[PDB]
């Protein structure tokens, strides 16, 4: 159904059994490396630190990180690579106790340690290239 | 005044004389390291081969590559960054003889030799975290 605004902006809370779940699709072939990006933020302004960073560069790497007081910290990379070239992708953010769990079509594929309690975002932005259907935060 | 679709695809003809101009902004702060993409394609299909890949990482770096039947090559790399933080930029590609001229906000900042005749191009395309007003293909 109807497409979100890309770059999308939320004011969003989190804890412990807190979700946040995405749809959308890259807007383009893998070939050309279309990247997804979803950022938790401390503060609605995008200069804000990011608790959280999940950054895709769909058919070829997943790189993980946080940025503290304006600096980017230890980047965490993954190669596992779960999208499927073309087709639209789910993405769910589970906070559990310890770390983010990143689910992809109902898959557990990533996970990052909390460095900062997750009670500090303000905010989340979901941007680069993806056209978005579906943003939801949600409790258990 | 009106935006442009981004991404933006425009069929086009290149030869020695042939400047590609383009007005945008970053859509975001550049702590935030948004990309422009600037790709010369061989055909209309974005999976085609690229005789000039031109990707700004907006703050940080250049790179410059072609890709050939499918196959990425040798990326040249530029720490150079004429544009500024927040503003509009206007980037002109101007095609010499041996060259592409990568102009920002009229200042000589990139060069590329042609690794494929620029007849070769069939097709731009102007894509990742900018705004667009102005697209333009002309010829001295
Ligand atoms: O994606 C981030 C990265 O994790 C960090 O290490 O460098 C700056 C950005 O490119
Ligand atoms: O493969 C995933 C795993 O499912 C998850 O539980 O941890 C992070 C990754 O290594
Ligand atoms: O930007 C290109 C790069 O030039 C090439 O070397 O690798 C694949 C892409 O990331
Ligand atoms: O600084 C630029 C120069 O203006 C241009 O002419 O060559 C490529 C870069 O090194």
């Amino acid at each position: 159904m109807s497409l979100l605004p890309v770059p999308y902006t939320e004011a969003a809370s989190l804890s412990t059994g807190s979700t946040v779940t995405i749809k959308g699709r890259p807007l383009v072939c893998f070939l050309n490396e279309p990247y997804l990006q979803v950022d938790f933020h401390t503060e609605m302004k995008e200069e804000s630190d990011i608790v959280f960073h999940f950054q895709v560069c769909f058919g070829r790497r997943v790189v993980m990180n946080s940025r503290e007081y304006g600096a980017w910290k230890q980047q965490v990379e993954s190669k596992n690579m779960p999208f499927q070239d073309g087709q639209e992708f789910e993405l769910s953010i589970s906070v559990l106790p310890d770390k983010y769990q990143v689910m992809v079509n109902g898959q557990s594929s990533y996970t990052f340690d909390h460095r900062i309690k997750p009670e500090a975002v303000k905010m989340v932005q979901v941007w680069r290239d993806i056209s978005l259907t579906k943003f939801n935060v949600s409790y258990l």
